[PDB]
């Protein structure tokens, strides 16, 4: 599913994103945005050869189990392909455990050099929320 930028928010406030560990509700829809441009279905391979998924690229290396990575970690105790559903739950839940890693919101590349420090109030401007 591609995610409308409104709908989104809706979505990630409903599932307790907004302020979560201090992070406004903005900064996750600007890091979808960037991630993912709103897309569940994203992927993209890293250099590592572990694997990015979903809306928020959460990596094979730590999170998710995608049979392929050798020597990786499943901290979210979830198939990778569970974060491409367009139910974006569990998504959201294994976004949370990492934000509470110890590095914040600096674990999203595309976070920290896209919308850290930027007005991101501005991508939930006119939504009904
Ligand atoms: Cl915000
Ligand atoms: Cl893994
Ligand atoms: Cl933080």
């Amino acid at each position: 599913k591609v995610f409308g930028r409104c709908e989104l928010a809706a979505a990630m406030k409903r599932h307790g994103l907004d302020n979560y560990r201090g992070y406004s509700l903005g900064n996750w829809v600007c890091a979808a945005k960037f991630e993912s441009n709103f897309n569940t279905q994203a992927t993209n391979r890293n250099t590592d050869g572990s694997t990015d998924y979903g809306i928020l690229q959460i990596n094979s290396r730590w999170w998710c189990n995608d049979g392929r990575t050798p020597g990786s970690r499943n901290l979210c105790n979830i198939p990778c392909s569970a974060l491409l559903s367009s139910d974006i739950t569990a998504s959201v839940n294994c976004a949370k455990k990492i934000v509470s890693d110890g590095n914040g919101m600096n674990a999203w590349v595309a976070w920290r050099n896209r919308c850290k420090g930027t007005d991101v109030q501005a991508w939930i401007r006119g939504c009904r929320l």
